[PDB]
C-alpha cells in the first residue's frame, strides 16, 4: 500500500504568473480541482478551485478588472503539504484528515509525480479491506488478552479472512469487524461461538 | 462501525424556493459545502457550494439579475443518494467512491438525522485500524490457505493486533499489512520469520 | 418656448425600496436613462443608468450578493434639480450646462407632469432657430450701435428672417449669425453690403 | 460659431485591441464618456461607456474570463459620425439630434483634432443667444410680412438686440422670442406696443 499505487500521475501544473482566471478554467477542461504550482522547477504553492472562485483582490468592473489581472501567485498557499510517492497509503490518509485537505500532491524528494486525492484513499481502503468482495462481515468481541486473534481465527477455515478492523477497545474484550471469504463462509458465525467466541452480528460483505 | 458514529448531526438545511445566493452565504458563514434541500418534510434534493457557484441560468446585469433570482430548485441533484444511520460505515465510503461524492446525507428511512464526508470517513478507518496508535506496520507474506492467518498470529503475543487488510493476493501468498502494538511489539518482526513467515518490510505505526 | 412643449410626458419612475438591479432592467425595457424616485407621493431623489451601473455597496458572491440586495435609496441623488412645466425652455438648458446633467425631471411646483433632456432641447432650438429650414447662414457684422440691427434688416426682404445670433462682440461691430428663407434669399447677400453692411460669409442654411 | 470654437481638444484615443475593461478605466479616470478608435492612423470605430458596459461576449467566470478577453474591435461602433472642426457649430447639433448621439470626433479631412459634446453644444447656444446676459425676454408677435422685423426692431433703441428666435409660425403672425439689453430695456415693451407692436409676455433675460 503506496501513494505510488494509488496516485494520479503527471497532474496539471501551472505557474504562480498564471492569471487566476485562466487557472480556472485549466481546472475545468481538464477534470481537477487543485493545482500545483511549479517555478524553477520547484514546488513554490498550492490552489485549489476553491481558493480561485473566492479569490478577493470598488463597482462590478473595478473588481471585474481586478479579477482579471490576479495572479496564481497572490492566492496560493504554502508551504504545500506532501507525500513521497514511496510512503504508506495511509500515510497520505493521515495528512488529509489532520489538516482539513481533500488533496496531496506527490513527490519524490524535490521532484512532483503526481497527485493524491482523498477519492484515491478511499478506493485504497475499498480495495485493501475487500469492501467489494461479498462474503460475511462479522462484527465479534474476543477477549483483549495477546493470543485471542489467533485462537478466534482458527474457527474461520475452510474460509478466508481478508481484513480485521478494531471497532472498539471494550472492558475485557477487543471488538474486531473483520470480512471473510471463499469455502462455506456461511458457516463460520456457527464455528465462532460454538468455538466460544462471542458473535455480536452478520452481515452481507 | 456505523455511519451515525461518525456523522455531523442536525445539519443546515434549506428550501427549494431559497434563492441560490442566500444559500451560498448560508454555506460560507456555517462552514459546510454541501446542504440537503427539505420540502414538505421530504429530502428532494441537494446541492454542493460547487453545483451553486457553477449555476448557469447577456450582459454584466442581466446575468447578475439572473442569479439574483435564481432557486436553488433549478440547481439542486436528484435523486439525492443517502445512506441509513445504522449502516455500516463501509457503505459510506463505497457510496462516495463509486458516484465520486464528498458527502452525503444521513437517513433514518425517510427522516434527516446528520450528513457525513470523505474526511468524516477518513477519521473512522484511521480509528479503527489504529493509523495514530504507533507500534510496527509490518507486511507479511503468509501463504494463502485457509489455516495460515492463524498460525502467523501466534508469533505476536506478548504484543497485540489491532488490524490486518490485504495489500495484495499473490501467486502461493496472501499479502498483510498488519499493524501491532503494546509489549515488545518489538520482538515481532524477529518471532514472525523465526516462526517461518516472510517478513516483507517493517517501519513505524 | 416652454419646457412642456419638449417634455416627454408621463416618465417611469420608481420607489427607493425598488432593488437596484430591477430598477436597471426597467430602463432597459423603456428607453430612458433617468429614474426619478418618488415615495409619498412626492420627489425624493433621482438616478441614472450611470449611478445604478457604477454601484459600489469581497468575492464574486458577496459583491454579487450585496448588488442584489442594494436598493435605489442608497445610491439616489438629491436634493433633485428640476424644472418648472411653464417655464422657458431655455432655462432647463442653462440648469444642465451648469450642473453637468443630461436630463431633468419637470414639474408643476410639486407634482411632476414630465421629464426634458439634452436632445428635447437639441430639438427645441433647432425648430426655433430654423436650422432645417435650408435657406441661408449668413454672418453679418454690423455696427455696435442700438439702431444699427434694425437698419440691416431692411436689406432682406423679399426674404424673411427666421432667427439671429450673437456671434461674437467686437470693437465696433456685433457679428451676427442670421438664418434667412424665402422669397429671393440668394439676393440678401448682394443687398446687405450694397446697403454697405459688412458680409462675413454665406453658406446654406 | 464654428466646431472648433466649443470642441474638446487632443481627445483621449484607444485601438482596437485595447482590451474593453482597459478602455473603461481609461474613461472613468481622464473623465470622457466616448473612445474614438484609432488604427494606422485613421479613425476605425468609436465606443461609449455605455457600450463598453453592455457589452455581452455561462457561469460567472466563463463570462468573467469572457469579458476580460473581449476587445474594443468586438463592440466599436462604425461607419463613426464626425463633425469637420471648421463646420458651424450648428452642424454638431443636428447630426447629435438626427442619431441620437451625446459626442462626435472632430475632424480635418482625415485627420482627428478634437471632441465636442451635447453640453458643449449647450453652452454655444448659452453663449451666442446671451442666455446668461440677463436683461428682457420678450416673446412679441409681429406680422408675418418680409419688413415687419425691420420695424420691430426700431423700438428697441436705446437698447440692443442679442438674438431673435421664431417661436412659431402663426396665421397672420411670426412670434418671436427677443432678449435685449442695455441702455433703458425696461423701456422696450412700452416702446414695442406703443409702436403698434403686439407684445405676448416679459419675463428676465
Amino acid at each position: 500500500m503506496l501513494v505510488r499505487d494509488w496516485m494520479t500521475k503527471d497532474p496539471v501544473v501551472v505557474a504562480p504568473d498564471t492569471p487566476v482566471l485562466e487557472a480556472i478554467r485549466l481546472l475545468k477542461e481538464k477534470g481537477f480541482r487543485r493545482l500545483p504550482v511549479m517555478e524553477g522547477g520547484r514546488l513554490v504553492g498550492l490552489v485549489t478551485d476553491k481558493d480561485l472562485k473566492d479569490a478577493m483582490p470598488l463597482s462590478v468592473w473595478e473588481m471585474n478588472y481586478l479579477l482579471a489581472k490576479l495572479t496564481v501567485r497572490e492566492v496560493m498557499a504554502r508551504p504545500v503539504v506532501t507525500v513521497e510517492a514511496d510512503a504508506p497509503l495511509e500515510k497520505a490518509a493521515l495528512l488529509m484528515e489532520e489538516r482539513k485537505i481533500g488533496g496531496l500532491p506527490v513527490m519524490e524528494g524535490e521532484r512532483l509525480v503526481g497527485i493524491i486525492t482523498v477519492t484515491d484513499v478511499l478506493r485504497a481502503f475499498i480495495e485493501v479491506l475487500g469492501l467489494k468482495l461479498g462474503g460475511l462481515r462479522i462484527t465479534v468481541d474476543i477477549p483483549d488478552v495477546p493470543g485471542a486473534l489467533a485462537q478466534m481465527a482458527q474457527a474461520v477455515p475452510p474460509a478466508n479472512i481478508v481484513s480485521i478492523a478494531t471497532a472498539a477497545h471494550l472492558p475485557g474484550y477487543q471488538r474486531l469487524v473483520m470480512r471473510v471469504v471463499g469455502e462455506d463462509v456461511e458457516g463460520v458465525p456457527k464455528r465462532l461461538e460454538a468455538a466460544g467466541e462471542r458473535v455480536v452480528d452478520v452481515r452481507p460483505g
